[PDB]
C-alpha cells in the first residue's frame, strides 16, 4: 500500500470507495462539484491498482467569537475500504493531510464525525451541538410578549436564491461556527428542494426581509414537516418565521435541528411542547496552530484581566493574558497552570463546551478554581455557537 | 363554592380527588407522611359538602447560587375535580396560597409542573433542566484521563441510609436546586427501594465516602438500569460510580435523570454514547419578594460593578447595583432599562436560563445589550444547577 | 388583501398554494383537468401580489332520496396560506362563494372537510358515512345462501372504461350520494390505474355485467389488497365480485372504503371476519334554499301524512307536509315546533342520522316525541345512501 | 375450460395473470428472458377467450450428492384467476406436466413452493433448507483458528462478470443443490445489481479469487446490509469474504440467506453472534422415476453394503441395495420392508432430511430401527445441501 | 482479594450478588433448594469483608450417545460484582473449580452461557441447540399419516409429579443431554406451576401414558399458549400431545423451546406452519478427561473400524481407534492426524455439531478428508440429542 495525491484516473475508484462507504453518497456529479473546494495537493489515496482508502480536506471560512473569519481546513470524504481495516490506513492518511494543513497556514481543521469515537486520539473536539426540536403545533400559541401578531412570503425557492443567499451571508458573518457558503453548495442546496421519484416531496420557503426557512413533508410521515434550514439576523425575523410555520394547519409536527440556545420554546405559552428529541456534536475541530487560534478569536470583556500557563499535550505551552476582549499567547517554558489534549481545546474554543465541565471529567486539569471559572467566562460567546451546514 | 382550610373531616375527600387526579398517587399513607411538611395554614381546599379542588405548600429549604439556603413554599397536591373545571378554582386557590405565603415571609415558592402551559401566569418560571441520559454501556469506554481505573461497594440501600443521607446532605448544601431531605422523605424513599408484586424490581446501591447511585432493573425492558438517583460531592466518586454502572454487564442501557452540565459523556472516549433521550423543565419558581431573592443570592465575581434599573410587571421597579458577587435591590421611580414578568425572573434565578436568551424571544426588554451580557455573566452559576428530588 | 376572482396570471400562485396546502396535491396537469368543471365565476382568490387564499365550486350532479338528481356546488381547492391564519380568509371566501352559489340557484352546496370542526359553522353537515371493511380472506367462507358459488373476469382497467362508465352511470342514478362522473375524471382515475416508480402498484379490475371492483397490492404491506372502487348494481354482481376477491390466494387481508350497510359480512359464514378498522365523515351538505331541496327529495310511503313546523337558524321557518313519498314546504309564520341549524338539516337529507340521535345531542330541538319519529321515518332511505368519489 | 400447450397470442393473457398473481412479478421484458429456458410443449393454459391458468416447466441441470448432476424440469409461473379457485384447475394442470415431464425423460421435477401446504399432495417434498443468519458486525470477533486475518477486492459487479461466472460454476459442480445458471439468469442477475428509482439500492461486490459475494443496503433499513449470494469454493474464501462483510464499519447488521450448516457462526468468538433470524424450505423435489434417481445419486461410503425393499405409495416396489456409495434398484413383489409416499423420497434424496426424523413422524414406516439407522448413513451428503437460486 | 470456599455467613452476601447479577434471580427460598445439589466445597467466593465474585458446580448426571450417563459438574450462579470487573476474578474462580472437578473425577463439566463469548476461552463448547418453533395452530392440520386421530388428558400439574417423575425418567436415561432431575427440582419446577399476582398465569398439564406436556398462557400476548416442557417416549405420545395442543381453540399460536430434529412440522400438511422463531446454543460442555470422556460414550455401529491421532491442545495427544460403536483412547507421541481446542471436543460430543463444519472453520485441522467423514459419522448420535432442564 502506498500514500499519495491522487491523479485524475483515481477519481473513479474514489467514487465507487465512496457509493460502498456513504449510504448518503451524493453521487458523481454532486462529488464533482464538492470537488471545487478542494484545493491542489488537498487530497490523499492509498493503492494497494486500486483505491482501498481516501481523505481530502476543503478551504473553508469559519467564523470564531468575537466575528473573527477563520481559514479552515474540512476534513471529508474520509474512507478505507472494508477489505483494508486495521492496517493503520487511517491513521497514515490523517496524519499526511495535518501536515500538509499545518504547512499550507491554516489555524484550523474541522469535521462533521460519521461516529464519536474516532477523530479524539486525532486531536478533533465537537465545537458544536445539534439540538432537534420537534413541536406539537396544534397545541402551539405564542406568548403575549411573542414579537409580531404579514411580514413573510410561502416562495419557490429556487425563484429566490438571491434573497436567501444574501440572508444567509449576514448570517454566517455573525454567527461562531458559521461557513462562507460557495456559489456551487447554492447550485446543489436548491437542487435538493426539487420532489424526486420515490425520494423526498417538494421544498418550499418562508422568505421574510431578515430570514428564510426551507422546509418539506416527511416521505413517509405526512404529518411532519421537517424544516431543513432556518437562518434569521434579527429576533423579529425568527419569531415571524415560527408563525408561520405553526401555521402548516396540515401538520401535526414541526421538526428542526438547531441548536441549544433556539429561543423558540419561550416564544410559547407552553415552552414543553418545544420537545428535545434529538442531541449530537456538530462541528469538530482541531487547534493546528495554537497561539494563532487563542489570539484570533475575542473573549468575553465581563471577565478582568488574567495570566496563565496552557500547556497542550504534545501542543506546546504558552504563557496566556487575556484582558479587553484579546489575548496574547506566548512561548514559555514556566510550570503549567492548566494542561489538557488537543481535541479539549477544540471543545472550548467555540464556546459550546465550559472549561468547568471538562475539568470534571479531568479532560482539563488544573489546581486553581478561580482560573477555571476565569477561563469559564474568558471563553463564553455572547452570541449563541450554531451549526452553519454538514460537509 | 367556597375557599377555607382544611379540617381533619376533608382529609378522605382531599384523598378521593388525589387518587383520581394523579395516577401516581401514592396513596393515603404516604400521603400522611409528606403531609408532616405541610405548616398550619399551608392548605386550601373548595367545598360545592364534597371536595372539588385543593392545593397547598410545604416548608422546604433551597440552596441558591452562593451556596445561601431560602426558606421556600413548594406547591403541591393541586387539583380541580373533572367535574368542576373552567370555574376559576385553580386562580381562587393560588391567589389565597401566595397571600398566605407572601405573609409568611416566604422569598420564592417553587413547584414541579404537571404541564409546560399552567403555571406562566401566576408568576412560575421553569429554573432548571431535566436532561435524561441513556448510555449503551456494551460499547462503554473510560477515556485515558478518567479518574480511576476498589472504591465503590454494592448494597442493600436499607442497610446504608446514614451514610446515603451524610452524603445527600454535603449535596444539597453545595449545588444550586438542592432541598433539604427530612427523615420522612428518607423513610418514602428506602421503602420505595423494595419490589413490588406486579410493580418494580427491588433496587441497589452504589456506595462510595463521596458518593452513592441507587438503580433498578426496568419492570418490563430486562436490559435497562434506571438509576433513581446519583449524587456525587467530589468528581472521583463520580467516575468512580460510573465505572461500576458501566460494569452492570447483564445490562445493554443504563438511564439516569440529570442535569445538562453532567461530565458523564466527556469521561468516554465516545461521548456520542450518552444519548439525551429526554428534556424537560424540572423545578418552577415564583419570586414572591423580589428584594430579598436578588440581594440574598451570590453573583459573578468576574463581571465588573454595574447599575440598572429592573421592572418586574406588577412586581415593582428597583435599582439594582451588583459587584462583588453581592446584589443591593433598593426601590425606584427612575426610568425602567429591563422589564420582565415575574415568571422570567424566576428562570433567571437559578442560572439555567440565559437573559439574552429570554431576550431574544422579548420575555426581557432592555434598548442596552452591554447591560444585557453583564446580566448574563452576572446570574451565571459557578457549580451548576441541579435537580434534587420531585415533590 | 382583497377577494377577486381569479384571472389566468393567478393560476400559478394558486397552485403554489396548492402544492404547500395538500399533501396529495394531484399537481398542475391533474388541477387543470379538474378545472373543466369549474364555471365561470366559480372561483375566489385573495391576494396580499401572491395568492394568500383560494376557494372554489365545481357543478355536479348529486342523486338524493328518491332516485332524483339535484345541481349541486361541490367546494375544493380551499386553503389559506400559513402566512395568512386567523384573518378571516376562510369566513370571507366561503361568505362570497355562497354569495354567488345562491344567485346561480344551487338548492345545495357539498364538500369533503380535511378537518371535522371546519365547516359546521357555515352551515355544512356531514351527510354520508365512509365505513373501512378489513377482511382476513385466509379464514373467510361464503354462507350457504350467498348468491353463486365464472362469470366475473379478472382484466386490464385502461382495455375496460366502457363497461366501467356504464355500470357507475346505472349505480349512481340508482344511489343517494351518487354523483355524476365526467370523462375528466375518468381519464384521471384510469391513469392512477397505472404504477408510479417509488409510487402505488399496478391496479387490476375484476369484471361482471353488472359491477366492477378496483383494486391494487399495498405498496409496503405485500399481504394487503386495497379494494379502491367497487360499484354492483345488483345483489348477485356484489356477490360474485367478493367471491372474486376472497380468491386472491397471495393476499392475506383485503381492505375497501365502504357504507355502513355494506351485506359483505353477512355472505360469510363468521360475520366478525368484516372487521371496521375505520370510520369517518364522507360527502358534507349545505342546504342553500330549504323549501327547494325538502320538495326535490322523495320520502318514505310507509309513514302517514303529517304536517308540522320547521325553523331553520337563519335559514326560516316552514310548514313542512309530508305524504305519499312527496313533501311541500311553504312559508309561515306560525309558532315552530321543530328547530335546527342549517348544518344538521344536511346531516337528515341523504338519511344518514336519524333525527332522534341528533334531537338527544339537542342539535334538533322539538316537544313532540310521536313529531321525532315521524320525521325519522319520512328521512329514511330505502336505498342505503353510500359516497360516490372524493372531491 | 381447456388445457392446452400456449400460442404466442397466449403470452399477453398469461403476463396479465402473473402480474395479478405474483407481487415480485419480474415484469414482461424479464418474463421473456426466463422463457427462453422453458422448452417447447414446457407450458400449459386452461382458457375460459382468457386465461385463468398457467403452468410450465423450464430444462435445468440439479447437482445431487456423489457431484452428479440430473436433467430436471424446473416448474414455476404457476397461476389460477382468483375467479376460478376451487374448480381442480392446478390439479389439471399438474397432471398434464407431470405426464410430459415423465414422458420427456426427466429423472426429478423441482419447484419454490408460494405456500407449504400445495405441493406435497402432488409427490413434491422439501429437500433444501434456507437458514437467515443476521449478525452484529459491531461485536463480531474473528476467531484466532479463523483462517486469514488483502485477498478481497470491493468491485463494481457488471465489471467481473466473467469472474462470477467460472466461480459459480465450480461452486455448482461441487454442491448438492447446485443449479446451471444459463447466460439469461446472469444477464437478470446484474440489471438487478443497479440501483432503481425509489426501489433497492446499487450492489457492490466482494471478490476473492475462489469466492464473490454480492451485497446491497436495504432500503429502509440502512444500517441493514443484505447479502443476496455468497459462493466460496473454499474455506480460505468463506472467511476472507466473512472478514471483509465485517469490515462493513457504517452497518450494524449484515443478513444472508443460507444453509443450516454454514460455518460463519464457528468463524467468530461468540458464535451466538450469527442470530438465526429465518427457516424455510428452499427446493421441492418430486422423484418422477424412483429406480433413475436413486441409482443416480451417490451414497455414503462408511455404511456397510444392505438390502431391502422400499414401497412408494403409487409409484413401486423396488429391491434396493446400497454398498461401495452405489445404489441398485430393481422391481421386486418381495414383502416391502419400508414404505412412505413419493414426497418423503424427494425429502431425504439430497441429505436435508433424516429419515429417522421422518419416521419419528410416520411419514416413512418400517418395523426395522437398523435399517432406519442405515438409511440416515446411506443418504447423509459428505457436502451440505445448499440452495442456488430461486425460480 | 482472596478465593477460597465459602462459610455459613458468606450465603448471604452471595444472594445480594446474585440478586444484582441475574434478573430472573429465584430468590433465597429457592437458591437453598438448589443448594442441596452443590457438594462440599462446590463453591468458591471471592472477598475484598463482602463478596465481589462467586461460582459452583453441582453434582449432575447426563445422558450422553449410547445411554450412558456421566457424573458431570454443572458449573452456575458465576457473578463477578459490577465493582470488580476486568481484575481476573472470573479466570480465577474457573481455575480454582476445574482443579477440583478434575482432583473429584468428574470426567466432564457442563454450564448453560449467558452470553456466548465467555466460556470458549476456559475449554467450553456449545453442545446442544435450542429451536423455538411458533404453530399458527387456527391453520394447523395433522397429515394423514400422522399417528392417532382420547388418549390425552387435560389435568393440574401438582396432582400428577408421580406420572411427570417417571415419564421424565424413562426420558432422561434414552435421549443424549438428558439430566436426572432431583426431587428438590420437582418441588421447584411444579411451584412454578402456580399463577402469580403481576405474574406468569397458571399451568396446565396435557397428560398420556408415554408424554406430558406443560404449557401456560403467556401474561401479556392472551393469544399465544408456551409449552414449558414436553417428554415424549414414544412418537405416539408426541403426537397425541401435539394434536391436544392444536385443539386450544382460544389460542392462535403454540410456542415450544425444542431441538432442531423435532418432528412436529412433518405431523402437519404444512410444515411451514411449524416456524422457527429462535435459534441458540443450549448445554456447553467442558471435557475434564479425554480419554475416560470418549471411551465412556457409545460409536455408530454404521462407519468401519478405523484409528487415528487426535491432539487436544494443551490437553494431549491420544491413539483413538473407533469399531463396533466403542472407542479406545491411549496415551501416543505418534504425529497427530487431527488437533483441535478442547471446546470444539465438547461440540462435537453429543453429536450436535459436524466435525466436517468445525473443519470448514479450521476449528479443527486434518489433512485426511475420509478422516473428516469418519469422524463426523461415528460421533453422529442415532437418538437426536435434546436439552433436559436450564441450570
Ligand atoms: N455532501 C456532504 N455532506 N459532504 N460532501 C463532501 C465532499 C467533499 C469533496 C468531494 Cl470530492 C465530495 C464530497
Ligand atoms: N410524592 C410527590 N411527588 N409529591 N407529593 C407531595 C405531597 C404533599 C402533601 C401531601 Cl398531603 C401529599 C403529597
Ligand atoms: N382531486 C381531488 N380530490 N380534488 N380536486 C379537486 C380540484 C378542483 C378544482 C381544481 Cl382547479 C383542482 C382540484
Ligand atoms: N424469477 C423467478 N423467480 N422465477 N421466474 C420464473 C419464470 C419462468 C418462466 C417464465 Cl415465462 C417467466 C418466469
Ligand atoms: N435456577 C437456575 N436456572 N439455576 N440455578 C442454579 C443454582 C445453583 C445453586 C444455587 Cl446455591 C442457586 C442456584
Amino acid at each position: 500500500v502506498t500514500l499519495c495525491s491522487p491523479t485524475e484516473d483515481d477519481w473513479p475508484g474514489m467514487f465507487l470507495l465512496a457509493a460502498a462507504s456513504f449510504t448518503d453518497f451524493i453521487g458523481p456529479e454532486s462529488a464533482t462539484a464538492w470537488r471545487t473546494l478542494v484545493p491542489t495537493d488537498g487530497a490523499v489515496v492509498v493503492r494497494d491498482s486500486e483505491v482501498v482508502g481516501m481523505a481530502l480536506y476543503m478551504d473553508l471560512r469559519l467564523t470564531v467569537p468575537g466575528e473573527v473569519v477563520l481559514p479552515t481546513a474540512g476534513l471529508s470524504f474520509v474512507a478505507v475500504a472494508p477489505t483494508h481495516r486495521r492496517r493503520g490506513l487511517l491513521r497514515a492518511m490523517c496524519a499526511e493531510l495535518h501536515r500538509r494543513i499545518a504547512d499550507s497556514g491554516y489555524p484550523v481543521a474541522a469535521l462533521h464525525a460519521s461516529e464519536g469515537g474516532i477523530y479524539g486520539r486525532f486531536g478533533y473536539g465537537p465545537a458544536t451541538t445539534l439540538h432537534e426540536l420537534t413541536v406539537d403545533r396544534r397545541f402551539a400559541r405564542f406568548h403575549a410578549d411573542a414579537p409580531g401578531g404579514s411580514s413573510v412570503r410561502l416562495v419557490r425557492p429556487t425563484e429566490h436564491r438571491g434573497e436567501f443567499e444574501a440572508i444567509y451571508e449576514r448570517w454566517r458573518q455573525q454567527v461562531p461556527g458559521g461557513l462562507l457558503r460557495p456559489q456551487v453548495l447554492w447550485d446543489e442546496l436548491l437542487a435538493e428542494a426539487k420532489a424526486a421519484p420515490g425520494g423526498d416531496r417538494e421544498s418550499f420557503a418562508l422568505l421574510h426581509p431578515d430570514g428564510y426557512a426551507l422546509y418539506r413533508v416527511d416521505r413517509t410521515d405526512l404529518k411532519l414537516a421537517r424544516v431543513s434550514e432556518l437562518r434569521a439576523v434579527t429576533a423579529d425575523a425568527h419569531c415571524a418565521l415560527w408563525r408561520a410555520l405553526i401555521g402548516l394547519d396540515s401538520m401535526e409536527r414541526i421538526s428542526i435541528i438547531t441548536h441549544p440556545q433556539d429561543p423558540l420554546p419561550h416564544l410559547l405559552t407552553d415552552t414543553r411542547l418545544a420537545r428535545t428529541t434529538w442531541r449530537q456534536d456538530g462541528l469538530w475541530l482541531r487547534i493546528m496552530n495554537v497561539p494563532a487560534a487563542l489570539e484570533a478569536r475575542g473573549y468575553a470583556h465581563e471577565v478582568g484581566e488574567f495570566s496563565t500557563v496552557l500547556e497542550v499535550s504534545d501542543g506546546g505551552r504558552f504563557a496566556l493574558k487575556i484582558g479587553d476582549g484579546r489575548a496574547r499567547c506566548t512561548p514559555t517554558d514556566a510550570a503549567a497552570e492548566i494542561e489538557m489534549d488537543r481535541d479539549v481545546l477544540g471543545s472550548l474554543y467555540l464556546g459550546a463546551h465550559r472549561a468547568s465541565t471538562l475539568a470534571a471529567a479531568n479532560r482539563l486539569r488544573t489546581k486553581d478554581s478561580q482560573l477555571l471559572r476565569r477561563l469559564d467566562a474568558a471563553f463564553a460567546s455572547d452570541v449563541p455557537v450554531q451549526t452553519a451546514f454538514e460537509f
